[PDB]
């Protein structure tokens, strides 16, 4: 059922973490949240596991909110599907937030790379 480099688990949990991120946000959107993890899955700066970076403290609300061992929502499957698949919509970008609700400080200090939906994609 999922590609190879991911367990059952890692898919479902993407997918329940970008659910989480952006659920009603535009298809593209929730591609693009998928495409940070795996960003971050990159990076030096970030875990180099899909487990450890969705189990980073702040990260996913997701993992507060008791959400990351559901069945997945299928379109927020899909997303995750379409980013490990090579759609990353956001210009290689490992942070995001919403300028109208955000309250971190230093989220502004990111340069910013684009915005979809209500998220600023930045590096
Ligand atoms: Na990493």
């Amino acid at each position: 059922n999922v590609p190879n480099g991911y367990s059952q688990n890692d898919i479902q949990m993407m997918a329940n973490a970008v659910y989480g991120e952006s659920r009603g946000e535009p298809y593209l959107g929730q591609v693009a949240v998928a495409a940070v993890i795996l960003n971050r899955v990159t990076s030096a700066s970030f875990p180099n596991t899909v487990s450890g970076v969705i189990f980073e403290p702040r990260a996913f609300t997701a993992v507060a909110d008791g959400q990351i061992y559901l069945t997945p929502n299928e379109t927020a499957k899909k997303a995750v599907l379409d980013a490990i698949n090579g759609w990353d919509p956001t210009g290689n970008a490992l942070y995001y937030f919403n300028p109208d609700t955000a309250t971190s400080k230093w989220i502004w200090t990111r340069p910013q790379i684009k915005k979809i939906g209500k998220h600023i994609f930045c590096k």
